[PDB]
Formats: structure tokens, C-alpha cells, sequence
């Protein structure tokens, strides 16, 4: 019983956080067997922050420009190279802590786990969900460039986003492992923002699944719609189209439970188009998006 937004155990991570200092810029790495990846801006100073020509500041540097520091053992670098906005750094001992890892690319709508880091130290772990606008809604201080967010499965850690910045909502943009940013964002100073986002309907759903999994069932009712008609309900309250492999995923849920997905759909339009009424669904006063389908079937069934 219960349901709470849990993030993936992070041992397996922490053991491969370092910090990569340059100049007097300091931030978190990434430490995979002899590589150490991190934002590349760490070679930037602040005035040349608004147009940087990071190949000229890379060749400009040295091996021995780039202090790594795996807790008190210091790393000696061997070899420095970019990768679009990320930096490998070649040292000269393989990570002893390696997990067995991949570097995936998640689309939005799914969830990660990330590990915030500050001077190579881990701070703290949550669940993260990548919006629709390709921003996530992180926790994150200055000095958490470089912390990761990641997925877990049969002891294989799934890399998918590596924290490079703030933009002025207060939201977090980043890249994936192999340096390519979520979303059209820059790592310069510009006048870039968060484009609209949407809520992300077959998460709701997901959510609504394991509430009556957990015994919330206040908002059901009779009614069936259809797929149709609800998105045209959806597409009023800026939730994202529901698709036929959208309720072919949330199969396994509406079997457990009984209710098929187009009248958990008739739930949700009551919902977005009454509210609550002051009630609360799994603790919460509001419609939860941040929980796939994967994620009910985790913590419930």
C-alpha cells in the first residue's frame, strides 16, 4: 500500500561522481571506467560567456588545466576531448566502481532519477520527469552542473541527462550522455526560454490506476467516452493527445483493475472539468503527471 514518488536506489552512481574543476570553475563529472564526462562550459570564464567558441577555448588548454578529484584521490588526465556539449576527460585509472552502464536518450514524458551532486559529493536523489517542453523540474544550487539522472534495471544503469543550467522560470535543461540537449537550448548566455508545456494525459491515467490500486475510488464513474471526444476534452485543459498505444500500454493496468481505459477517461474529463470538490487523490489536491505507466506497475500491482 501507498504510493509516493520513489527514485531508483543511487549507490551505483554515487560511486562514479567526481569533481572537475577548471580555472576557477568547479562542477560534478561523470567517472566510467577511464573517462570523466562533464558540461563543457567548465573551460568558460565568465566573460566569455555570452558567445563562447568552445573549440578555441578547448585547444587552448592542457591536460593538466583540468584538477579531477574522485574524493581525496586526485585523478591524473591523460587526454581531453569534446563531444558536443560534454567533455570526456581520459585519465589514467578505470573507475574500480563501474556499474554496468548505457547511455539512452528518454523522451518526454518519462521519468529518471537523479542524484544532485555538489563538489563531486552527493546531496540528495529524486524523481524527475522529462516535460513535454523539454525542461525538467528539478531541484538544483549553484554547483550542481554535471549532476546525472538516470533509470535502473537488472543492474544496468540507463544514463539519460546530465545538468548544464537554469533558465529564468527556475526549470533545468541538460543533455543526454553523448552531449546533445533536451530540447532547443544552448549552453551561451541568450534570451532562451521554456516554450509552452502541456500536462502529460496518459501519465494522469497511469496515476488514477494506482489510486483505485490503493483504494482511491471517489472519481469513478459509469460513463465510457470515447478516445475522440475525450481528447477533444484534453486538448482545452492543455493536456496532450491520448493515442491508441497509450491505452494499449495502460492495458495491464485497466486489467488488474477492471476499468477499462476510455471510462478512466470519462473520469478525467469529470475531473479537469470539476475539480476535487476538496477531496484528494492519493494525497494530492491535484491531477499528478509525473508517474508513467512503468512507474504505477513498479510501486503497485
Amino acid at each position: 500500500s501507498g504510493f509516493r514518488k520513489m527514485a531508483f536506489p543511487s549507490g551505483k552512481v554515487e560511486g562514479c561522481m567526481v569533481q572537475v574543476t577548471c580555472g576557477t570553475t568547479t562542477l560534478n563529472g561523470l567517472w566510467l571506467d577511464d573517462v570523466v564526462y562533464c558540461p563543457r562550459h567548465v573551460i568558460c570564464t565568465s566573460e566569455d560567456m555570452l558567445n563562447p567558441n568552445y573549440e578555441d577555448l578547448l585547444i587552448r588548454k592542457s591536460n593538466h588545466n583540468f584538477l579531477v578529484q574522485a574524493g581525496n584521490v586526485q585523478l591524473r588526465v591523460i587526454g581531453h576531448s569534446m563531444q558536443n556539449c560534454v567533455l570526456k576527460l581520459k585519465v589514467d585509472t578505470a573507475n574500480p566502481k563501474t556499474p554496468k552502464y548505457k547511455f539512452v536518450r528518454i523522451q518526454p514524458g518519462q521519468t529518471f532519477s537523479v542524484l544532485a551532486c555538489y563538489n563531486g559529493s552527493p546531496s540528495g536523489v529524486y524523481q524527475c520527469a522529462m516535460r513535454p517542453n523539454f525542461t525538467i523540474k528539478g531541484s538544483f544550487l549553484n554547483g550542481s552542473c554535471g549532476s546525472v539522472g538516470f533509470n535502473i534495471d537488472y543492474d544496468c544503469v540507463s544514463f539519460c541527462y546530465m545538468h548544464h543550467m537554469e533558465l529564468p522560470t527556475g526549470v533545468h535543461a541538460g543533455t543526454d550522455l553523448e552531449g546533445n540537449f533536451y530540447g532547443p537550448f544552448v549552453d551561451r548566455q541568450t534570451a532562451q526560454a521554456a516554450g509552452t508545456d502541456t500536462t502529460i494525459t496518459v501519465n494522469v491515467l497511469a496515476w488514477l490506476y494506482a489510486a483505485v490500486i490503493n483504494g482511491d475510488r471517489w472519481f469513478l464513474n459509469r460513463f465510457t467516452t470515447t478516445l475522440n471526444d475525450f481528447n477533444l476534452v484534453a486538448m482545452k485543459y492543455n493536456y496532450e493527445p491520448l493515442t491508441q498505444d497509450h491505452v494499449d500500454i495502460l492495458g495491464p493496468l485497466s486489467a488488474q483493475t477492471g476499468i477499462a481505459v476510455l471510462d478512466m477517461c470519462a473520469s478525467l474529463k469529470e475531473l479537469l472539468q470539476n475539480g476535487m470538490n476538496g477531496r484528494t487523490i492519493l494525497g494530492s489536491a491535484l491531477l499528478e503527471d509525473e508517474f508513467t505507466p512503468f512507474d504505477v506497475v513498479r510501486q503497485c500491482s
